[PDB]
């Protein structure tokens, strides 16, 4: 079984999952909605409560399996709980990143597209007023997709962006066909580095923004200017776990899949925590200095809040673009952001995709070689649905991250501490370990970390249709079908051998 070569590329490799583009869209949108620099108060809590302490488990549940062989929840939830429903409930865990896989290389596509038509300048090129800016961008991000201009759910993405998306594919492949060492950690050692110094260019370059609608430090003020009024909503508290669940990574099975290859007494929480400290860095330090700043200093403070209410997509592909063709050496400008995202991406997309690997390989015991190409079919073939149907993204993604990844998540706990046994799962977690992780978060584990999860739940309960969505759900249905099957042949296959 496969290795991670060194401590340091494990922590970037694990990094590099966790950061991507929502650390400099997502995040800086959702401050700014809920409370400013408040929002810190509930994000930081839940980043002790729930964050922090579910990637240990992860990570711990990670190497238990792999010490045995196996990289996937399907055989790692039946290690923890010898039961027929373990299995099954495992089958999320290959599920969830795989759907999410059908949408997310292909937005990554989109800024590698993005990047190369801004490098060879074939973008728009306005003209006065904000709309006379934006519009023609928002059409060359709907041309570049294929927005319906008819009342047909049809997208028709353009030969370019397709063949982008093919390109992105290969490149994913090329790294992941080399394995874990020589691939994925020896790609996070160079992707991390060179997104740091993209960053901090962008960063320094964002601060001497001028214009006469507003500056830089107008941007960075409005997005942590506190306020505290709002920290009375219970749905900020909200959006603050759910963004830190969203932020690390969990409930993908990922963290489990890459934590398998470490080896079995070595260390998973300094390096978990390390890991986790650099995602939130990059959100706070970097994320925070560029999007909002930049967008507050071209249209002024003025638009700050409607330019937060229009979402970190619109900011992102739209309005930023706008900025950039605005602004002294924006081409090249917009270069840098979109190579930015496109290396965040990269390194999130490399991860999604190792869980299905790792089950070809370990369960199905196909070589490296035919478990990513099979893995890219799958991936490749499922997008189509994506890229041509409209709104089927949302329908997966509702499912996928909606509810799938906390579901899941909770699933992950109660499995491992409750039905494992906490005092078995405690001494996983720290064993090995060159810091032990505080006494305290035995309980934080063990009760207040479910809690947060299953109160995220009923609130989705509570809080929740076109004919196409059924589509998208059918799809979705089938590969849990499909899956299981898979799963059915894997435990068929040990039986005879
Ligand atoms: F809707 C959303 C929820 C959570 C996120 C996460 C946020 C932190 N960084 C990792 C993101 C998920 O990344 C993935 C996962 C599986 C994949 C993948 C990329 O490509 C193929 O299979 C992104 C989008
Ligand atoms: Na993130
Ligand atoms: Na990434």
């Amino acid at each position: 079984r496969e290795h991670w070569a060194t401590r340091l590329g494990l922590i970037l490799a694990m990094a590099g999952y966790a950061v991507d583009l929502g650390n400099f869209l997502r995040f800086p949108v959702q401050a700014a909605e809920n409370g400013g620099g408040a929002f810190m108060i509930p994000y930081i809590i839940a980043f002790l409560l729930v964050g922090i302490p579910l990637m240990w488990i992860e990570w711990a549940m990670g190497r238990y399996g792999g010490a045995q062989g196996h990289g996937t929840t399907p055989a790692i939830f039946y290690l923890l709980w010898r039961n027929r429903f373990a299995k099954i409930l495992g089958v999320f865990g290959l599920w969830i990143p795989l759907v999410v896989a059908s949408y997310y290389v292909y937005i990554e596509s989109w800024t590698l597209g993005f990047a190369i038509k801004f490098l060879v300048g074939l973008v728009p090129e306005p003209p006065t007023d904000p709309d006379s800016i934006l519009r023609p961008f928002k059409e060359f991000l709907y041309s570049y997709i294929g927005v319906p201009k008819g009342d047909e759910p049809i997208l028709k993405p353009s030969l370019f962006a397709y063949i982008v998306f093919l390109i992105t594919m290969f490149i994913n492949v090329s790294i992941l066909i080399r394995g874990i060492s020589k691939g994925i950690e020896r790609f996070a050692k160079i992707a991390m580095p060179t997104l740091f110094i993209l960053a901090v260019f962008l960063v320094i370059r964002v601060f001497l923004l001028e214009t006469p609608n507003g500056t830089a430090a107008d941007g960075l003020n409005f997005l942590w200017t506190p306020d505290f009024e709002k920290l009375k909503d219970p749905g900020v508290w909200i959006a603050a776990v759910g963004q830190i669940f969203f932020s690390l990574g969990l409930g993908f099975g990922v963290l489990i899949t890459f934590a398998s290859y470490v080896r079995k007494d070595q260390d998973i929480v300094l390096s978990g925590l390390t890991a986790a400290t650099l995602n939130e860095k990059a959100s706070v330090i970097l994320g925070g200095s560029i999007s909002i700043p930049a967008a507050v200093a071209f249209f002024g403070v003025a638009n700050a809040v409607a330019i937060a209410k229009a979402g970190a997509f619109n900011l992102g592909f739209i309005t930023l673009p706008a900025i950039f063709s605005q602004t002294a050496g924006g081409t090249f400008l917009g270069f840098l952001w979109f190579f930015l995202l496109f290396f965040a991406g990269l390194t999130s997309s490399i991860a999604g995709m190792q869980g299905m690997i790792a089950f070809l390989e370990d369960e199905l015991k196909l070589s490296r070689k035919h478990a990513v190409l099979w893995t890219a079919a799958i991936v490749f073939f499922s997008a189509h649905l994506v890229m041509f149907l409209n709104k089927s993204l949302d329908e997966m993604d509702f499912w996928a991250t909606g509810i799938g990844v906390v579901f899941f998540g909770l699933t992950e706990l109660i499995i491992f501490f409750w039905i494992f046994g906490a005092d078995k799962a405690w001494e996983e977690i720290n064993r090995g370990g060159i810091i032990k992780v505080p006494r305290i978060y035995y309980y934080v584990m063990r009760y207040i970390t479910p809690a947060f999860l299953a109160v995220l739940l009923v609130v989705w309960a509570r809080e929740y249709t076109h004919w196409t969505v059924w589509i998208t759900r059918f799809y979705i249905i089938g590969l849990f079908l499909f899956l299981t099957f898979l799963v059915f042949l894997a435990e068929r296959r040990r039986n005879h051998e």
